[PDB]
Formats: C-alpha cells, sequence, structure tokens
C-alpha cells in the first residue's frame, strides 16, 4: 500500500478509469507484483484506447 | 463497462491509502480487468504479510 | 478473397464493427495469413468488449 | 475509434468480394487497428499472387 510506487499506480488508474487513456503506466518493467499490476494496467489502457 | 473499472479503481485507492482488509471486486471475470481485480487481491495479500 | 475461410472471417470483423462482440471469430487455429488475420480480429474483439 | 474499424471493416468486404486493389486504410496505425489493417493488407496482396 504503502509505497511510493504503490499509490503512483493507484493515481495512474485514477485517471484512466476517469478516461485519461494517454497517460503513461509506471512502474511496469519490474516482476514483482506491482510490476505484474502495472501491466495489467497498460494493457486495460491500450485496450480502452482501441476501443475510443 | 466503465461501471467495473470505476469499481475496482476505488478499491485499489482504499488499499493504497493502507486499508488492508478492503474487498476486491470483480476477480472471477475471465477479461483484463479480472486479471487486474486478481493483481489488486494478490498485492492486497501480499501487503498484509 | 475468394475462398470460403476469408468470407466468413469478412462477416465475422462485419459483425463485431456493429458492435456485436459476442460472434465467435473463426478460422484462428492457422498459421497462415487467414490466421494471423483472424487472431488480429480476435484480439480487437476482446478489447472492445472490455471497454463496453 | 469505431470509425476506423467501420472503414476498415467495410475494405475488407470489397476485397473479400474480389476487389484486390482496395486501399486498405489505418496501416500506419501503433495499435491493434494498424496490426489488423497490415494483416488484410498482407492477405490482400498474397490473393493478388
Amino acid at each position: 500500500t504503502i509505497t511510493r510506487p504503490i499509490i503512483e499506480l493507484s493515481n495512474t488508474f485514477d485517471k484512466i478509469a476517469e478516461g485519461n487513456l494517454e497517460a503513461e503506466v509506471p512502474h511496469q518493467n519490474r516482476a514483482d507484483e506491482i510490476g505484474i499490476l502495472a501491466k495489467s494496467i497498460e494493457r486495460l489502457r491500450r485496450s480502452l484506447k482501441v476501443a475510443m
């Protein structure tokens, strides 16, 4: 929860959930749970953008 | 499917603000929203210890 | 153009372009140009469905 | 981005009805629509011989 990468991902997913599909998804280039979650947010962003 | 995406972004905000008991919705979907929900749930479990 | 798998993919992509995201994309399980095109139509279908 | 998807479905209908000269739109996009357009264009070329 408590670390900065987590809060930053939460901010990024709030922007995508409000329809801002251009903002860059941080913290992808890692293999732990933070990186798995970041890559999922990124794939969802790309799908929502192709649909718009 | 904005409703489930908004629900899951609100739940991740609760976990990121230190509520590690938050129930994570939509884990059973067989699409990217259910993969994201599963990953939020795995992160939540890992933080709890 | 002229073969049945091609016409069938064209029908399937017409349905997805009209918003019918449930119909099954045929001809994916092959490696030639027909199968590459079918798998692309399928990935687009899945993205449009997650966005809806 | 329904407009480009409708455009590319209409172009694929022209090729599937035997117009192998049809210009295929949207090949330069860097997303799934541009991958689909590229694959329609590759199929069109392959049919022409």
